[PDB]
């Protein structure tokens, strides 16, 4: 069991893993690979033992026989490490005042996305719209919109609000970037916003004091259901697109107990309760951003029932990511699905 070999996919990740390794006094060791898929392959063949992956890669890793064993939890609580979070629900929000707007006729409408490539703002809705997309041209489905990160001259930059050269940039200098930004986009310019289930409630009724949000009313918005109907934003349960999971640590099934034990001890040592991270090693802090784990991680929580990809990932989520893979394929996925 000792040591658990962690796989790093960047120079900065490897540096952090090196630091972790010596601080762990050999309970953790480091291996590098060029890309995420190369790391997954190393875990499959025993050259590495574990890494943390986003939902799309938990899917690929699972098709390859690896299992998720810990969820990254992002919220504080007294039972964090024994209580894995389920993530959030991606939703499509429209104005109640909008006439004739449903899931079935989004083609050619005006869209607001958190950013290109984001799970709630792009991957989930585009993956579910797949059947109506022509030749993988996701950027040609809507007439125009704001999807920060798009090409400066794309129809999906037309609605963005960034001043100067910040226009359509995937960062906070672009006003329509992010969950709150995409909702602002809906309120100000667009027809539909792709956000998550907390977004409207947290940005209405004064909960967000910013001028654009402070006087909004939750009742002015509705959700688009996959069946073509609409519901109030409070009723996302059976009117959402897909459940987006937290990132998960994956490993070979026969290393599940080992990884549980070692990582629980590691987070007790170096996790979110470390009082002074200045100069000291902290597992969930990064010199840049989100190295090895998301910087938002509070703890790694043991999975019980949801320790397979099919149980960890939502059904519509798997459909969405599967469809995206039809437009951007993976040699690893191919090798594993034969």
């Amino acid at each position: 069991c000792k040591p658990v070999k962690w796989c790093a996919l960047s120079h900065h990740e490897r540096l952090k893993c090196d630091e972790w390794s010596v601080n762990s006094v050999g309970k953790i060791e480091c291996v590098s690979a060029e890309t995420t898929e190369d790391c997954i392959a190393k875990i499959m063949n025993g050259e590495a033992d574990a890494m943390s992956l986003d939902g799309g890669f938990v899917y690929i890793a699972g098709k390859c026989g690896l299992v998720p064993v810990l969820a990254e939890n992002y919220n504080k609580s007294d039972n964090c490490e024994d209580t894995p979070e389920a993530g959030y629900f991606a939703v499509a929000v429209v104005k109640k005042s909008a006439s004739d707007l449903t899931w079935d006729n989004l083609k050619g409408k005006k869209s607001c996305h958190t950013a290109v490539g984001r799970t709630a703002g792009w991957n989930i809705p585009m993956g579910l719209l797949y059947n109506k997309i022509n030749h993988c041209r996701f950027d040609e489905f809507f007439s125009e919109g704001c999807a920060p990160g798009s090409k400066k001259d794309s129809s999906l930059c037309k609605l963005c609000m960034g001043s100067g050269l910040n226009l359509c940039e995937p960062n906070n200098k672009e006003g329509y970037y992010g969950y709150t930004g995409a909702f602002r986009c809906l309120v100000e310019k667009g027809d539909v916003a792709f956000v998550k289930h907390q977004t409207v409630p947290q940005n209405t009724g004064g909960k967000n004091p910013d001028p654009w949000a402070k006087n909004l009313n939750e009742k002015d918005y509705e959700l688009l259901c996959l069946d073509g109907t609409r519901k109030p934003v409070e009723e996302y349960a059976n009117c959402h697109l897909a459940r987006a999971p937290n990132h998960a640590v994956v490993t070979r099934k026969d290393k599940e107990a080992c990884v549980h034990k070692i990582l629980r001890q590691q987070q007790h040592l170096f996790g979110s309760n470390v009082t002074d991270c200045s100069g000291n090693f902290c597992l969930f802090r990064s010199e840049t951003k989100d190295l090895l784990f998301r910087d938002d991680t509070v703890c790694l929580a043991k999975l019980h029932d949801r320790n397979t990809y099919e149980k960890y990932l939502g059904e519509e989520y798997v459909k969405a990511v599967g469809n995206l893979r039809k437009c951007s394929t993976s040699s690893l996925l191919e090798a594993c699905t034969f």
